[PDB]
């Protein structure tokens, strides 16, 4: 019996910041976010007056409009100060304060692609060499050989950059928590990365303002309102922006298979929130890396005990198993890792409900297989409205079909 997945209206989106949607504007940089974010925005000469193109139909949305009209203004200011400043506190100005606060619903396509598209290649390196592991010794040879090999796949993946991306914002915002504890602070969301050429470069992919935040305790929660640049049209797939107010922008002139198009810039515009234990977490994204590595280890060490003899190389180059399932050892490093991330960037009680619970009927399954309700409803009490909970179960559901 496949698990019965809710009926209702679309899932939307609930990361804690643009994944697949994203937009960066960058430097090749020459190490202070704000000099670096006014930099990025000076690249770009196609802004023009702002409009709401998909209203949020819940929130306030003239006021998500005065925000983003007074992120320009307040940046402009700086570029007319003789010094620019290491941080940017914004003027607690009316639609700043109503920003920061001062049901069943199906799997739709969206959450399949995102994570797809997370398993790809980018063009760009995100992590150096010796990124992935905390150790206090030199490692030894076949545990370099096989970070070597597993980095060399997953440095470039775009799940990789929302590793570095995830880190970065929550280091600022939880530094700016305890530093700026009352002051509306501007926070650009940036990250680094190198061309394939060797160019370092700085990332803009938007700004974030922190409301106030006298974090007493691990849960306690600061508000923020999120502003990200994109080049997605939010009229195509409406459900997933239900939490958005999306704005109009700019128009930006680029590169395709069909020569030079102009295409509008948007900008994704929510109030959100995240907790010290949350933001902890954050920046501590990279051992999904070191997680997704052992993964890869185990199955190693697997065909090692049996060929008598480290398999790390044959593995690697895939050199018995007679083919790689997703194509490629690349591919399933990579899928391995968008998991992990995925897992970081979607948790919730639902997913781990599900993680446990379905893991039981798995095996459950499985001896039946090879040898021929209650935990049906554990599991399936998880399935209400996530969309990353949703597809794993939808994933699930092939797993028993097959
Ligand atoms: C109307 C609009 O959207 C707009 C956008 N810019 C670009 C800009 C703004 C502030 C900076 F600190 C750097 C660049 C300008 C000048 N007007």
């Amino acid at each position: 019996r496949p698990l019965r997945l809710p009926d209702g209206p679309p899932c939307s989106q609930r990361s804690k910041f643009l994944l697949m949607d994203a937009l960066k504007l960058s430097i090749e940089d020459p190490g202070i976010p704000l000099y670096d974010a006014i930099k990025c925005m000076r690249t770009f000469f196609g802004w023009k007056e702002p409009n709401v193109v998909k209203p949020h139909e819940k929130g306030i949305n003239p006021n998500y409009l005065l925000s983003w009209k007074q992120v320009l203004a307040e940046l402009q200011d700086i570029e007319n100060e003789e010094k620019i400043p290491r941080t940017k506190n914004m003027k607690k100005t009316s639609q700043l304060k109503w920003a920061l606060g001062e049901e069943l619903r199906s799997l739709a396509s969206w959450i399949q692609n995102e994570f797809n598209k997370a398993c790809e290649l980018t063009d760009s390196s995100w992590i150096e060499l010796d990124e992935i592991g905390e150790d206090a010794a030199p490692i030894e040879h076949i545990a370099s050989m096989r970070r070597n090999y597993f980095t060399a796949e997953v440095s470039h993946c775009r799940a990789t950059e929302y590793i570095m991306k995830g880190v970065y914002i929550n280091t600022a915002l939880l530094n700016a928590s305890c530093a700026a504890m009352d002051d509306f602070q501007l926070i650009p969301m940036i990250s680094k990365c190198r061309t394939k050429e060797g160019r370092r470069k700085t990332n803009l992919y938007g700004f974030i303002i922190k409301g106030r935040s006298h974090l007493r305790n691990d849960t306690d929660v600061v508000n923020f309102v999120s502003m990200e640049f994109s080049l997605t049209d939010p009229r195509l797939e409406p459900h997933k922006w239900e939490k958005y107010c999306v704005l109009e922008v700019g128009d930006m002139l680029l590169r395709s298979a069909i020569g030079h198009v102009s295409r509008p810039m948007f900008l994704y515009v929510r109030t959100n929130g995240t907790s010290k234990i949350k933001m902890k977490w954050g920046m501590e994204m990279r051992r999904c890396l070191l997680q997704s590595l052992q993964q890869i280890e185990s199955m190693i060490e697997a065909e090692s005990s049996v060929k008598e003899k480290d398999m790390t190389k044959e593995f690697f180059e895939n050199k018995s198993p007679k083919g790689v399932e997703e194509g490629s050892i690349g591919k399933v490093c990579r899928t391995l890792l968008a998991k992990s991330v995925f897992n970081s960037l979607y948790a919730s009680p639902q997913l781990e409900g599900f993680s446990a619970e379905s893991r039981k009927l798995l095996l459950i399954v499985q001896a039946l297989r090879d040898n021929l309700g209650g935990l049906y409803e554990a599991i399936e009490e998880c399935l209400i409205n996530d969309p990353w909970v949703l597809l794993n179960a939808s994933w699930f559901n092939s797993f028993l079909t097959h």
